[PDB]
RNA sequence: UUACCAUCAACAUGGAAACUUGGCU
RNA sequence: AGCCAAGUUUCCAUGUUGAUGGUA
């Protein structure tokens, strides 16, 4: 097998699963950082009623042994549940007074959560959790799925839960990815995310709303300049090389990218000054079946695996082979959804999760200061 | 919408040939 | 005939709404 991913926490180190992933563990063990939930508030209607309350003390429960002391939240019942009920009670009861806020629903649709991402992403920053009352309405059950929501507040706040060790300090890694939906006339959203700290903990994603691909390398040139000097800011440093991703974009568009991006990322990147030449690599990235890999890095227990194909159309950091592939099982990062890790790099989804929401039908784009934290998960 | 999903049923795009009306030209 | 359409018929992969089992 190839080397793992040792993870570390706040005075514990653990290993990679035998499942890889590491669910169990950090059911068990500590986080690195947690932003502490003092004045926070969840909403029900009483079809779930006790399993309301069974909830909430839950929430006093689990997260000591995760190393988090969660206080008591605040009761809020409203009677109209339905999509505008949503965009009511996320337009006026929602402030940044609060933290973030708990909201169960007892079955819903793609819309609804088109209208919670909407509202709680785009005018007041405050990405707050929505959870369906079909999932935990079981008892004996609520566990793990409570335990997972637990640690999607405490990654969804700023605070930041895992992180792998990087030898490539003063190094930083970009995921831009493109939606392919052409219901709202094709508007053909991107999603830009950018890592502001050599240990990849905080990040930076931005998105705008544009149709064509000309003006597109000039405002992805301004925004990765956005990018770098946020890099800059918190880091007071200069990453020699750069790694850009892909998301399953097949061979149809493979040159094309070749021959318009690449060439312009190399265009006028050198604002800053004089010779500073910065390393690049850009990477395409396969699912279904500068060098090609193919990587096993996600478990299946159901069902055949789907290794993960990797073709570098761009280098030049001269990255080690050896530190490449090694990196590149370690590119895995992050994905707090998932404790673990998947087939794919971290932010192909990251960027793909951020292109849903954006490109489902939210016509707009997501606030600058929703950057620093992960607010999209 | 707790995430990850394994499969199925249906649907838009992308085609591949057959066939009908045919127009052509 | 060839091409051009109006197309349909099935396959036909990609994306994509539901559901069957689920790992917790």
């Amino acid at each position: 097998r190839l080397p793992p991913e040792k993870i570390l926490f706040k005075h514990s180190s653990i290993v990679a699963n035998m499942e890889a992933d590491w669910s169990r563990e950090c059911l068990k063990e500590h986080v690195i950082s947690a932003v502490s939930l003092l004045d926070w508030a969840v909403l029900f209607v009483r079809k779930d009623q006790g399993k309301a309350t069974d909830f909430v003390n839950m929430l006093s429960k689990v997260c000591p042994p995760i190393g988090m002391e969660v206080h008591e939240p605040k009761m809020v019942e409203v009677v109209n549940d339905r999509t505008e009920s949503y965009l009511r009670a996320l337009r006026e009861l929602i402030a940044p007074r609060l933290q973030m806020v708990v909201i169960v629903f007892p079955t819903s649709r793609d819309d609804r959560y088109s209208a919670v991402k909407k509202l709680c992403c785009i005018e007041s920053p405050i990405p707050s959790q929505v959870l369906i009352a079909r999932t935990i309405t079981q008892q004996q059950k609520l566990r793990s799925v409570a335990q997972k929501v637990a640690l999607q507040m405490n990654a969804k706040l700023g605070g930041e839960l895992w992180a792998v060790e990087i030898p490539l300090k003063s190094c930083m890694v970009v995921g831009i990815d493109v939606y392919h939906d052409k219901s709202y006339g094709n508007k053909s959203i991107a999603g830009f995310v950018a890592s502001t700290n050599p240990s990849f903990t905080r990040w930076y994603s931005r998105t705008a709303m544009q149709e064509q691909s000309q003006e597109l390398i000039h405002e992805l040139k301004l925004c990765m300049q956005a990018a770098l000097k946020k890099y800059n800011e918190m880091n007071q440093s200069l990453p020699e090389r750069i790694i850009v991703f892909r998301d399953g974009v097949g061979e149809g568009r493979e040159e094309y990218v070749s021959e318009f991006e690449v060439p312009q990322f190399n265009s006028c990147f050198s604002i800053f000054g004089e010779n500073y030449c910065p390393k690049l690599a850009v990477v395409v990235v396969q699912k279904r079946i500068s060098y090609d890999f193919y990587l096993v890095s996600q478990h299946v227990r159901q069902g055949t695996v789907s290794p993960t194909y990797y073709r570098v159309i761009y280098d030049k950091s001269g990255l080690k082979p050896d530190h490449l592939q090694r990196l590149t099982y370690k590119l895995t990062h992050m994905y707090y959804n998932w404790p673990g890790t998947i087939r794919t790099p971290a932010p192909c989804n990251y960027a793909h999760k951020l292109a849903f929401l954006v490109g489902k039908s939210l016509h707009r784009d997501p606030a600058h200061e929703l950057s620093d934290r992960l607010f999209f998960l």
